[PDB]
């Protein structure tokens, strides 16, 4: 006997056609479009397709309540906890809304979605509590407007609207076109928990009503959604100084050592066929599993597959539920219909809008099926001989979000781990959430993370604004010929280089003497210094007290030819350069000091085990330097990048180059390793649109303008990116860290 | 052919008979005894017994320079570090002098005791970089007494010195009368590293001097040695304000299981034998393994410590020193001798100061050399079922410092790991070290953390400082006897309990108006209270999830009845107390908050794997309150320590009792599981000492008074104290979140 849905209907009765929920009250019905229960074939309810007006008003009042509502964090804190006991309370009623409207099996809804949901808003009423002691330097961006998919709608929900909330944001946000009704419902539960007017505001329709509020005045945009969408909101916002977390999804790969626990590995991947779908963190669609288990696990597979139980989604018997939409249902058929590689095998399938869970096995490595987007309850699977193999297949793909490793011995599990590219690694197990433990992707996953005190970052900003300083133009001269050989070059791989275009520029000071030449980089030289950053990849795995051992080298190498730089200073600007020097200095000396202490976090977690937050390396990126400080901006950002394990490429400042020049001396005499740290010369037209666009590049970050080209050219590989503010009188070192760095979240037994 | 000791006797012969480093330089030689080379019997020098007039002078010397010392944070770290830097160009000198001095093997000398002393200051001289920013709300606590023993002369002392100094504190350091050479050389070079005059003095001597030291006026003591001179150092420093750390030693069990790797299990045991003598953290010396595997196990030791090589220190091809001391080769021998149980094995051993590696197998868990400490390179052995009893054996003694846990598989090791009593537990090692990773004691082991983060807050006090309320005498009034019944009870396992004794005492109001009674409680109703807590153990198993729902109810049934404590407030002081309610609720909202949010750290280090340093329950506390806050107060200390994981025994306000009985109807509501929270009210001459006192106590709080005695009574377990001071006004919520836990850092294998 199924689940009654009388409860859910009768909600859905009682609020007839729907408007949107603005400004703490419901609008009048508009354009009206169905929500269809995928399971019946029946109209649930009509909802609206906003207009821009509505969007306009939408982030109005959001605007209008933030400032109010971002004051007091201890009465955000009590709110936050109301919409927690509220989704408990009311939890059969979003559980039945939510298979109604998406077609998830009641179970998962009951067990899995509004569970977590619930956990979302009671951890994090605690961080509104926390925010004015424990972050006293953050305070919130405003409004965010927040854009979610079809596949977990409630949970979605739960992971944009409880962390902007609590940082003190106020929000918009648009659920799936396909699966509105649990976020309608949400809204309709905000009066009774003392959400403020204002507070929340939900909008619906389809891809055309994201559009207007990603470009909406909001002063952040967190998409959950496709790759592709992905691409257009970073190039929609680019240059706006809108914040911007994007997780895109890429099904993880699930690996089977020859050791692993056989059948708690099949469990856990059978347990997964129904969840992993659409665009979120989870494993278990590319099986990976060592050649000499293979078989066997297969065996195994199919036959544990046979056991799902299809058909109706209310009966809690029942493990595969209807697919969301006709739509996908047919997104899922042409994609088999597409694929000429492997053996699938299929368990039978009822009538109507069902699909039945799918193995495609006996795939080679590098069969598209492997690094394509993969839909549906499928699985596609390659084997292995040997760990470094297994990692290899595992990071051969545009994406990174999540993995999951199996094995019970003690140092291969945790040998592997780190190794894979992702946010997110479950050791022995797979599709482990909390609201403590932070998720995202890399690559072209996306970029930021949600969860954790790490989540809370991509929802402020720093309390006090700092601002970059002004261009500076470069200063000209007569234009005689220096009979003295005074031509700066470049320094790439460990060498000094001449500039593939062989120009140069003469630079002059503040009176027009002429002080020498520096060489004007083109793209040619820009990849020969990405291929110089690969070859230098050892570094990204060197220990933090090496990293620090060379950051002091650095600086002690400076301060021995300190008065040497200011004077250089002070011969292109006419300033005394003694402070800038002495700052550097300092730079240096905190960046050494940090390389081996910044620290991973360990958070308790309510599952099996602990979440091991680990700061790992970003990898390679491009930096543009200001044209004011020519030393200090260089140092400055330079070095919390390398004390962290990456390899940099710096654009020197524009209009004063000589002393970054002065500085490969400094490195080569400080035994750096060669193409950790290389270094270009010239103008910054010609340089900025190549590095945020090289498809090699993990990060590019430009803090000397052309923030709208830069962060337009980024969306070509999804790397991240940062266009300050930057002033480098100012200690950034603490922040620069973070953005230096990437989480990994690794689950392990513990306990 | 041995090293040659050539440029060590010449360093000897420079320095002649020694005075001290006092002020920033030596004293003349005073009363003079023989540091002797305990392989070859020979003088190596003449050493000074400081008088107290030398204590005195090296105290005011280390005051003098301490102000301007702690001014500039970041020249601390160029002298650190210039301190590494001369710690690693005199690297051969400094590990011939301490074989010399010492006893052990060079090979142990250079390869790990002075690498791991230049380790801990290029590190530490990081901390000293990063004070101001990143530690704003700390301040140094000015003069450091410290003391060490003999087993790892330049290792100990680097563990005090670059944490001191790091935090701008300056120190007053004898190093133990057996090993004085290292520490005099150390002395000999910080002219050229540039430590200013009096921050760093070194004084010799013997017990006599060092306690001279501990008594003397400085603001800290750091002590490493016997558990017996710490239970008097505790006693002797009991009322003075002055900080206080011990490291106590123990030597810890190494658990083998059926599936660990056995050879790497036996060698990492052979590798210890000879570096786990004196107070260090280690392990190896209560050899712990599965009954499976036992005999396997035992013949492949026996073999390998025949593989020992004993002899010359000098000669780099030997694994067995000299016994630092006669008297202490006499110990060992005395040891054996007073031994019955178990079958001796032991190797064969040269003439003079040598004793061979030595197995006593075949002991039952029960054994007194189980438990007593143990002497020389001497194991001891016994063997288990199941991991639960593995566990049982290994928490069944008075210490708690360091274990050892070998198993190839991947939950094993990691469950078994938590379960241990210790300060650290090493996965698949023994005896791994790293300056980022804090080491140091639970039960007699001590109390501190040595390196990382963590060890930097036993070195420093809250730069803004908090005072405790004066003292509140109770009103009185005329006498006259109640109608109504209103005699309040005590709280002991989740039920209200009349007091042992009988009594209890009248309450009156500002003008004498009888307001009810309230019982005095004695020792058996504290003894009842500890057994609740014991019976009340699973709390500290919890999720953070739990903990925070609980706490949740407490302040949301505080808030329903907070116009009614805020006039039973009222009644009692005259005062208006609505505004101490509002506070008490937020301190409960903050608990909760912090219940599933205080992280453990993740440390990167240059060995293999990661060390998780992880924040775990002290246990059981007992609070002492203020009278002033009869409700704040109350609920200031109880919510955190509950927050993280602790069950606590509250003495209420002596003056004020009422508000806290009205408080037990709001334990009750709120589901507090029976034995996480006991109130005791009464007079606290009653309780202080029986409180300090009590065996089964993990911590005390005395935040009313009575400090010497609480503190003195403390030694009896060695269990943590804190008597202050203590602001209800003042939110002490994070600092409280440190007194209720302890540290416990668990090596991993990763990457
Ligand atoms: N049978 C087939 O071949 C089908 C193809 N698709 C295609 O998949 C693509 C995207 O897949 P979905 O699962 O729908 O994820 P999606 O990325 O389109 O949707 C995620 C969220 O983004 C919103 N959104 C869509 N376009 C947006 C834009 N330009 N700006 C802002 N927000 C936007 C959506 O309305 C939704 O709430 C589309 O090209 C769609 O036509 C999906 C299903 C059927
Ligand atoms: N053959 C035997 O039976 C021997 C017995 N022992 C005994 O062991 C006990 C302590 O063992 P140790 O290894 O020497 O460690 P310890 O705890 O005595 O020494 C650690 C450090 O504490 C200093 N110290 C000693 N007493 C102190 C005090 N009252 N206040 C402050 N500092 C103090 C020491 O001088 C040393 O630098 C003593 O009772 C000693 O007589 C040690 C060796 C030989
Ligand atoms: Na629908
Ligand atoms: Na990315
Ligand atoms: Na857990
Ligand atoms: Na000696
Ligand atoms: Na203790
Ligand atoms: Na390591």
């Amino acid at each position: 006997a199924p689940e009654s849905a009388k409860e859910a209907y009768a909600w859905l009765a009682e609020k007839g056609d729907f408007g949107h929920f603005i400004g703490g009250a419901w609008t009048a019905p508009g354009d009206l479009f169905a929500t269809v229960n995928p399971a019946t074939g029946q109209t649930l309810a009509q909802v609206s397709q906003a207009t821009q007006a509505d969007v306009d008003a939408a982030v109005k009042a959001a605007r209008k309540a933030q400032p109010a509502w971002a004051k007091d964090g201890a009465a955000r804190a009590r709110v936050l906890y109301a919409l927690a006991r509220l989704l408990q309370k009311h939890a059969r009623l979003f559980a039945v809304l939510e298979t109604l409207d998406n077609g998830k099996p009641i179970r998962e809804a009951r067990d899995i979605d509004v569970p977590l949901a619930q956990r979302h808003f009671y951890h994090h009423a605690g961080y509104a509590q926390l925010m004015g002691t424990e972050m006293p330097d953050r305070a919130p961006l405003g409004v965010c407007g927040q854009v979610i998919p079809w596949n977990f709608p409630l949970l979605m929900l739960a992971w944009k609207i409880a962390p902007a909330l609590a940082m003190g944001n106020t929000v918009v946000l648009k659920p799936a076109e396909w699966t509105p009704l649990t976020a309608l419902l949400f809204a309709d539960i905000c009066g009774q928990a003392g959400v403020p007017a204002g507070v929340v505001n939900i909008v619906t329709g389809d891809g055309a009503v994201g559009e207007m509020i990603v470009t909406a005045q909001v002063d952040k945009v967190a998409f959950t959604g496709s790759t592709a969408v992905g691409r257009r909101i970073r190039e929609a916002t680019a240059g706006t100084g809108k914040a911007l977390s994007l997780e895109l999804g890429g099904k993880g790969p699930y690996v089977v050592c020859d050791d692993a626990d056989i059948d708690s590995a099949v469990e856990g991947l059978v347990d997964a066929i129904w969840f992993n779908q659409g665009q979120v963190c989870c494993a278990g669609s590319r099986l990976l599993v060592q050649e000499g288990i293979a078989d066997v696990f297969h065996a195994k597979l199919r036959a544990r597959m046979d056991s799902l139980r299809i058909g109706d989604p209310l009966d809690k018997c029942i493990d595969i539920g209807a697919m969301v939409h006709p739509d996908q249902l047919a997104r899922v058929r042409d994609m088999v219909a597409a694929n000429t590689d492997g053996e699938v095998y299929q368990t039978a399938v009822p009538a109507g809008c069902y699909y039945p869970p799918t193995l495609i096995s006996g795939l080679a490595p590098a069969s598209p099926l492997m690094q394509q987007e993969i839909f549906g309850p499928v699985l596609v699977s390659t084997t292995f001989r040997t760990p470094a193999e297994a990692v290899e297949i595992a990071n051969n793909t545009a994406y990174g979000l999540a993995a999951s490793v199996w094995s019970e011995n003690v140092n291969l599990a945790l040998d592997l781990a780190p190794k894979l590219v992702a946010g997110i690694v479950w050791i022995n197990g797979t599709n482990m959430m909390d609201a403590a433990a932070p998720f995202g992707g890399v690559r072209e996953s996306g970029f930021g993370r949600e969860g954790g005190w790490e989540g809370l970052a991509g929802y402020t900003r720093p309390a006090i604004a700092t601002k970059s300083p002004a261009a500076v133009a470069a200063y000209t001269g007569d234009g005689a010929a220096d009979g003295l050989d005074r031509t700066a070059k470049l320094y790439i791989g460990g060498k000094q280089t001449r500039p593939d275009g062989g120009y140069s520029r003469a630079v002059y000071g503040p009176k027009g003497k002429l002080l020498g030449h520096a060489s004007l980089s083109n793209r040619k030289d820009l990849r020969n210094a990405v291929e110089a950053m690969n070859a230098a990849s050892g570094w990204s795995r060197t220990t933090g007290h090496l990293r620090a051992q060379i950051l002091y080298f650095i600086g002690e190498n400076l301060s021995a030819r300190a008065d040497e730089f200011a004077n250089r200073i002070k011969d292109m600007t006419g300033k005394d350069g003694k402070a800038e020097v002495a700052a550097s200095i300092d730079r240096l000396f905190s960046a050494a000091a940090w390389a081996d202490k910044y620290d991973g976090q360990v958070k308790g977690v309510p599952l099996r085990g602990v979440a091991l937050a680990m700061k790992e390396p970003v990898g390679k990126i491009g930096i543009l330097c200001p044209d004011a400080a020519p030393l200090l901006g260089l140092v400055s950002l330079m070095a919390p990048a390398i004390a962290m394990g990456n390899r940099v490429t710096l654009a020197a400042s524009e209009a004063f180059p000589l002393a970054a020049t002065d500085f490969y001396q400094v490195l080569d005499t400080s035994d750096v390793p060669a193409g950790v740290v290389n270094i270009l010369t010239g103008a910054h037209a010609d340089l900025a649109e190549p590095m945020a666009r090289h498809l090699d590049l993990d990060a590019v970050w430009g803090l000397s303008g052309h923030a709208q080209v830069i962060e337009a050219a980024s969306a070509g590989n999804l790397k991240r990116s940062w266009t300050g503010p930057f002033d480098p009188a100012h200690d950034h070192t603490r922040d620069i860290l973070s953005h230096a760095t990437e989480v990994k979240t690794i689950w392990v037994p513990y306990g």
